[PDB]
């Protein structure tokens, strides 16, 4: 399953090309100003088979709790109504989500003892670097 390694709270650090992700995503001006200056903490908790990933941020705090697998409804923090899924890959956590046709992916993997995000939408590529805090 997923390594435990991921479990915790997570700092983001770095954040490369999000504004044009968020774009890509349909994200308006005003909440993609908020969204840059966001430096939210992640917190990766399991139950079981049950893993949840929460995000808290002054602009916007959201949360998933799912099995590996098995699809299962998500409202994103830009208020999008999915159908996701996340599995793991060579031990990334990989999550797809759908909607309208359209799809992004979520790409969360460890690299020397940091958590990166790797998040595309239609060619767009932001990575996102956490520190374990
Ligand atoms: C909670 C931070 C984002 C706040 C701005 C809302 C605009 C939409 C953001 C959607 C993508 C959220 C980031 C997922 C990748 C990650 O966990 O680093």
């Amino acid at each position: 399953g997923m390594s435990d390694k991921f479990l915790g709270t997570w700092k983001l650090v770095s954040s490369e090309n999000f504004d044009d992700y968020m774009k890509a995503l349909g994200v308006g001006l005003a909440t993609r100003k908020l969204g840059n200056l966001a430096k939210p903490t992640v917190i990766i908790s399991k139950k079981g088979d049950i893993i949840t990933i929460r995000t808290e941020s002054t602009f916007k705090n959201t949360e998933i709790s799912f099995k590996l697998g098995q699809e299962f409804e998500e409202t994103t923090a830009d208020n999008r109504k999915t159908k996701s899924i996340v599995t793991l890959q060579r031990g990334s956590l990989n999550q797809v989500q759908r909607w309208d046709g359209k799809e992004t992916t979520i790409k969360r993997k460890l690299v020397n003892g940091k958590m990166v995000a790797e998040c595309k939408m239609k060619g767009v590529v932001c990575t996102r670097i956490y520190e374990k805090v």
